[PDB]
């Protein structure tokens, strides 16, 4: 009572490669635990310029950042200081997939994000590989236990250049490095934005704001 | 003028489950601005009924939700024409369900011709044991795709003895006469059995829906 | 044990629905069960004229029409006179989905399908809607037990008019109503084929030839 | 000259993740491309023993190695000496999902293999963590033409120890590293077997053998 504070940091570095070429991102940035709300900067650091869509990276760069309710037992927050580990898979409607994890542990104030991104078979001609993407929609995420560790599966929707949007399913499994509290099934509503990037995207600033509940009464 | 303070409904379900043919009739009425509804379903044929009646409850029309002025309402606008919808729903053990509701308005009365079909349930799954105990709240995704309107949710059906068994729900609403096409939102539901008879012969069933955008 | 004979007729109805359209089909055909060819001529009932490919529902109109080495069990010969019922999810790779069912019994030398076919979610302006298909590509199924019952998965894909594929996906659960041997994993090769037709499908010749095997040794 | 020889070597290294874990293997083999036969030997390097099935892994182990018939045209082995890559989906019905690539080039007579495999979700208790998998069935692989590269699409299936099998969809994308004849709709069939093993997996002898056909007939 309590390893985690108001105001706390975050490092990361992500290794990848989409349709089989890779690449290397790092970041940091800084986050309120408690009202769930983050922002931070990345760089290109490895196979810049990136090629294919900023916007399918950026759910991998942390469900601390969560505005809990008193009502509702908070996994991630319990983790700590030990931490977390996800696993996440990313299936897009034109048979693009992504699959990516994060080892999550914590240096004093600051987080420390071990990062994997793959992704495969996206189209030549599809709005990955074309960069035709303007952001994630807002979303809803649920969340359930299932074998003793937490699940969440949420539907989310890239709107694209000149109307309509190219839907994914995310299925991500959270698991506590050591025993925690189990949660009841419940919501998490999402909003990330990319509020500022360079014409290449070698640079990146990166926000979003995260809220659970327990959906209609 | 066509959408009255307080409506009713009627419906006739016909369907089958594993090839097994049933018959379900249901009479309610709700609130379309509060997005409240309830209604009293009695199964016509093909009872008792050999799968949890839970997967048939979402079949049982998105003109009940509530919606805020910022946001538009398709299916407000598509009255007297009414609208139609398609639905997949895919289990997670390889169950799956297509439905159809043809919505129609008589006076102040909505009418549902609904088809129901399911296959490929495990006999030893919690559809075929009823095992299911009721579908959590939900937040559908709603986008437009080809002049039309899309509606994506992740169900989940609580279980008997814990654990939760998750559905994907992909839905096509088509208004059957040109309207105002509405910006990317959310519903949020809670659909749930009242009560029921203990074959599920009768059965009372609510649902409450609203629509947002999500977070600021 | 011998209740088939070397040429046996089949009669079925099926009775659907595709994106909330009603329709009903008579058929009548015969068959060399042990050879695995068999076919067949459709009517349309009603719904005519059929609004959609007729191709999607083809396949719906048993596996007793398949030649079966002596090595591999036959599932299905084995279920009469009692005969077998079949459920099938038909997932296509733009969304669209149909479900289908046939109860099969028979009645003398004629077998008597009841057949219910549902699809729903087929996009206005995708090849089904549009009635752009040639065929089905011949097939290899992949058959095995699960829960005492047998399974068939298919990968299928239909040539487009001007080049192309459009995939679909196969999952079918095969039921015999009286217990029967259980074979080991094996394969059916398919091919159907719509032999001549009138303009509009209200009159339909169709053909399939299957053989069963336990693939390379 | 022709830079395929009826017998050829095989080098290559795969690194990789399962459920965060990381590990990296090497290998050796031959094979007799014009026969549609290949073995190897493999060796865990790092990461080892292995805490998940070995089975997984094996598929990701060249379709140069597959004996074509003179009327379908071989995409693979017209694609060297520039070679080729692929990108491969691999779903299981449990919910666990693997994504891997390989570049494929050539060095003399020998093949080298630069491959990366990741998977994610697999749950503690399925047949993969708890290493359950006797082998592969055979198979019977769809391939066919998008978006002028070839795809290939293939229905797996683990048998289980103690009986039944645990299913996998593979997506395919092949690619080659120059323009060649693009062949019509056609299948190959597969044989993937751990021929001899060491007890925690470290040391592995793998076998293939391949044959494309074009269905019944
Ligand atoms: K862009
Ligand atoms: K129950
Ligand atoms: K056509
Ligand atoms: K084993």
């Amino acid at each position: 009572m309590s390893v985690i504070k108001p105001d706390m940091k975050i490092k990361l570095r992500m290794e990848g490669a989409v349709n089989g070429h890779p690449f290397a991102i790092e970041g940091v940035g800084l986050g309120k635990p408690f009202e769930g709300k983050q922002s931070m900067d990345l760089k290109v650091k490895e196979g810049g310029p990136l090629p294919f869509a900023y916007d399918i990276l950026t759910t991998a760069f942390n469900r601390v950042f969560t505005k809990y309710p008193e009502n509702i037992v908070d996994y991630f927050k319990q983790s700590f200081p030990e931490g977390y580990s996800w696993e996440r898979s990313m299936s897009y409607e034109d048979g693009g997939i992504c699959i990516a994890t994060n080892d999550i542990t914590l240096d004093g104030d600051c987080y420390i994000y071990e990062i994997r991104f793959d992704g495969v078979n996206f189209p030549a001609n599809g709005p990955v590989m074309q960069k035709r993407t303007v952001k994630w929609e807002p979303s809803t995420e649920k969340l359930y236990v299932r074998d003793g560790v937490l699940k969440g599966d949420v539907n989310m929707a890239l709107s694209l250049e000149g109307g309509g949007h190219y839907r994914c399913d995310f299925k991500t499994t959270y698991k506590a490095k050591k025993v925690v509290q189990l949660p009841d099934y419940h919501f998490v509503d999402h909003h990330i934005e990319i509020k500022s990037h360079d014409k290449d995207y070698s640079n990146v600033n990166l926000h979003e704001h995260a809220e659970a509940h327990s959906g209609l009464p």
